[PDB]
């Protein structure tokens, strides 16, 4: 759709379901994504977190693949996980030009040798 | 051995070993633990983390069991997982009386409701 820049099958908290996280200007969110269609997708509601509430983020190690460990103002630490190497490039990019933040590599043991 | 408190089979960051952790007065450890006793054993070496270098801790949903995730002053936010749910109050004493932090209760949707 364009505006957000979204990532299929992520993982919010080590949650069972997986859903779609999207990165817009106003902040990220996550919806569960899975089966029925527009029966069980439709009435699920997202997970919203505003801009204003972050405040270091960095990409590090997931349960699956690759994840984001988010540190907010009120809400503690939230991870998202489940994506590939592939996917830093582009999220360094929407971090830096959305929010001014610069995305902390420390996803494994040799970061800063 | 009696001043510090222990916990075995811990995983640092997703690590493929597990190993033991040590809370003591002057900050966090965990070592590597595996076989072959004092070949294999003997020569790892500690991770080391001061206390001063603490900032928040909080309870969540690991990869395995339940987590710490500890935000760092200058090293990022650290993991540790497989704990059991009886570690916690264990753990809660030890924070606030080692350190004066109050571990941060957020391993389900439901904490604040
Ligand atoms: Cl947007
Ligand atoms: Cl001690």
């Amino acid at each position: 759709q364009g505006m957000s820049t979204d990532f299929d099958r992520i993982y919010l908290n080590q949650s069972k379901f997986s859903g779609r996280f999207r990165i817009a200007d106003s902040g990220l969110g996550w919806k569960i994504s899975t089966s029925g269609g527009s029966a069980a997708n439709q009435a699920r509601k997202p997970f919203l977190l505003p801009a204003t509430e972050l405040s270091t983020v960095q990409w590090s190690r997931g349960c699956r693949g690759y994840d984001l460990k988010i540190n907010t103002k009120n809400q503690g630490v939230i991870q998202l996980d489940g994506f590939s190497q592939d996917d830093y490039n582009l999220i360094k990019n929407d971090f830096h030009r959305r929010f001014n933040i610069q995305v902390e590599q420390r996803e494994h043991s040799l970061r800063g040798w």
